[PDB]
């Protein structure tokens, strides 16, 4: 990785810790939080490492790497590299496979995310396998948020883990989840608690909710 | 995080033990001092790294995310920022959402923490965090302090732990929870041990009160 | 902690050495030299940390509290804080609540350990914390050192564990602690064995005892 | 190894890492990027001793060594060593051998990784060892590619999971790897799945092949 | 402890290491030098910590302690402190009791290990301390080497395990022992293997004397 | 230790992945690389603490013990100490037993090892540690290279594996060693592979005579 700006190979233990989470945990959407933590200030090479040692899950990982290729032609298209000597003060500028790290050296990454203005392409890349990893997340999630539905006797507080456990899940912009949350939430309670938000009235909070139904 | 001041990722070791607390304690009061130990000098994209780590407990990570949004509203009606372009030497004005990690970047963050005189936008944002575990804590305590009372045959330890238990877990300030000890640890004490208590006086120590009823 | 003088945030395994000591050890004497290692150049806040982040034994974590708050009013009686702008080069003094790290910010803290010369509120406040584990010690400790006597079969050795084990627990100076070794370790010991001892004569090290009652 | 660059001696977790890796999986593909990982700027005589503290598998570790010798020798064909005493200045030519770590010491690997300009001998050597353990991961691969077939009742994924993981383990290029996938993958789906796979056209991505047969 | 040299607090490992070898092997021959491997640089604070994190033994640990005052003594009786005023630029004579650590500070012995020339106390009371501790080892070992006798089936190396096992705890001298090797190894192997050995010869090495038995 | 070139106690992690390794694998070949890496920069204090806490074996830590003996012997003839008063500037000439670290305080270790031109004392040491270790190694070893022959339905694969870890533990010179693969190996094949061999000519690879032998 980088350390703040000095060079380190990725740690016994951080390479540990991201096999153990997705043998113990799979794609579960926490795992892309503690993939971005375990990532902080990794180069190419680091990143490619760990997707590289994960065993199993290899179709998963083939839809990471198509999702990393189309990001690198789109990068190319944008951004074209011209043909010529680079000048000795200068370094060259980076393609899609070279921010994939699949085409640079550690020096040439080391070189482009140290120098003045930086090139952060450990952050871009990074970037791209996340927009990877949700794809696989969302193909991991069995449940659409439409199905979440309190149970009978199912204690509110339970309903709203399953909701937004599923809700981490969905493919929807922040407005999209916003209106799943101000309608389905409320909507798909059981008879018994939704007629209790209702006296609530409808600019209530998260806690008041349950708190009220917490009796029921 | 940020060591005395210079940047360093959160390390896998910290990411693991805050995972692990909350897997096995829940939100049970040592928690939040477990959190905030494990959080020294952390930046804001550090505290979401621990919060979107927790896998389950979706109910209570949504709440917790309400209390910040409400925190932001107030940070932002008292702080508004001005438009307009910012002078070479300076930096900007955080917003709610700036500090909550959610619209600056690390950069940023470093930036106000480490810039003279410090904003310390880590910690602002920790105390807003506090707030809604507290509020998570006092939801996860089936209990009230009211209903501890002393069993018949319980040794008097047991009952105090049980009683300072759950005194931790109440939403009162200190002078309440003075009151509270003062008040309800003696009245609600078993017939035997609380006769021998009255016989102490009224301004005697926990020590001296819990070895007069040892013997009983 | 503070490490030599460079300001540390306590780290992830002495917190959970700390709180796995307490949850298997309970108050065992060893458990107070345990934390004073654990705790080495800690700043308060470090301390208090320890202290909040020990689940269970409510009973005996507010006993501490207590006995801080005793010495907290001793040092004010003692040191009483004057009232007055204080200088640009200057720093303020601490009050108890101040060593305590309840109204002290850990850069205030800071301020004292490392101000020539050195205000060393970090080991002030270690040293009534000591006071109040060593009351709770006393407290676990069913047993008095006036009830150790050896069995009719213990071997001898067995019998000086189980004396000294209770003699740490004891609330003595080491004068008492001195004559409670010299007196009761030879009249408590069984028949058989004491009639040896008496033999080798009054001034004979524990070693030879030990080893003159090996056969018998 | 080396650290950017100042020499360390390769640490006890990551050599327990490999010797664990390698009890565990064998020579699962996994195994090859995380040895590559474990020996980030590894010397020679770190390589050889993450090769050397491999138990059993003697048959694997021989064939290595043989590999190893191979491009050795082919090194020395294309770089002679020419006999003359080496001017103060400078440093000798390594041999195969040299760059094996066999005939060089710690200092002379240290002085050819680390004079201007770089005799980057580690990562030299690094790459002849995946050479050999590239052959090995073929030699414990059981199944030809051309062997994985979607079973009658095999949910999509599962099968893609089985041709990916045969094809990790495959000798052939990128090219004859990129064939293998638009040809194979879909001619030994199994009926139902294949049929459908065809109405989505030639040019469909693996999501939304996956996503095609998830109901079927 | 201290390290080549600058001050540092006893590690949560190390401290962990030095309670796990004697719970688990009590006073084994092999704990002396774990000890003093986890003790290197340490100040008598640091040696005090691990001999007071040490649970049950108190017998032992009172033993130790025994031997501690003793050597304390001697030193003050060959070493007196004259009582005078120390002159600003100097530091004072260690008594016995600043060796073990009860009447100095950490600053002192920090003074007295870093002032050229050296008064190394840690070094001087970790020799104390190994004195206790090989009497206590002696104490623990319930055999003498004269009763090592080979068992009329047993292995020549199951033999020479046992005799030097018991060997390394007896009190002798490096000559004492010598002549125990050079007599009793010989004298008291069994019949068969005793006749194969005299026709070796006096001077054969314990390799050769432990091939020669292999057959028998 | 030594790290480059500043002086480092050995780490609580290094002296239990040592004891450990010795514990669960005895003296199996592996041990002595495990040993060596372990031992990197290593004192002889080092050394010595490495070899001491190993609990057991006796048998083979005593002819250790006459390996190194012989070694010092055998340097102290080749390199004799002259009596005379060294000046100033120098340092002592190292004798056998200050090699062994029995006879040589850690100051002279660390100013033999630092001193230019360098007087390598540890690799010294360990060179004569590895020798003993290989003899013990032998020692371990219940079978001879000779004996390993292929069974009626083994697989090649176990048999080559049998070959070489047995090979692993001979005493023999690479010359030696050679001729047992290229004489041995085919000679010891069960007769269906053999013939299979024979026919791939006499100059085939390793590679090439596993596979060849696959299907039968």
């Amino acid at each position: 990785p980088i350390v703040q700006m000095v060079h380190q190979a990725i740690s016994p233990r951080t390479l540990n810790a991201w096999v153990k989470v997705v043998e113990e945990k799979a794609f579960s959407p926490e795992v892309i939080p503690m993939f971005s933590a375990l990532s902080e200030g990794a180069t190419p090479q680091d990143l490619n490492t760990m997707l590289n040692t994960v065993g199993g899950h290899q179709a998963a990982m083939q839809m990471l790497k198509e999702t990393i290729n189309e990001e690198a032609a789109e990068w190319d298209r944008l951004h074209p590299v011209h043909a010529g000597p680079i000048a000795p003060g200068q370094m060259r500028e980076p393609r899609g496979s070279d921010i994939a790290g699949t085409t640079s050296t550690l020096q040439e990454q080391i070189g482009w995310m140290t120098h003045n203005p930086p090139i952060p392409v450990g952050e871009i890349y990074k970037r791209w396998i996340i927009l990877g990893l949700n794809k696989i997340v969302r193909m991991y999630s069995p449940t659409s948020i439409l199905d979440i539905r309190q149970g009978p006797k199912e204690p509110f507080r339970d309903y709203v883990d399953r909701f937004y456990k599923t809700l981490r899940a969905e493919q929807a912009s922040q407005e999209v989840k916003n209106w799943m949350t101000e309608t389905l939430l409320v909507q798909n309670a059981n008879p018994d608690c939704k007629t209790i938000l209702k006296a609530l009235g409808p600019r209530a909070t998260l806690e008041e909710m349950m708190t009220a139904c917490q009796g029921v």
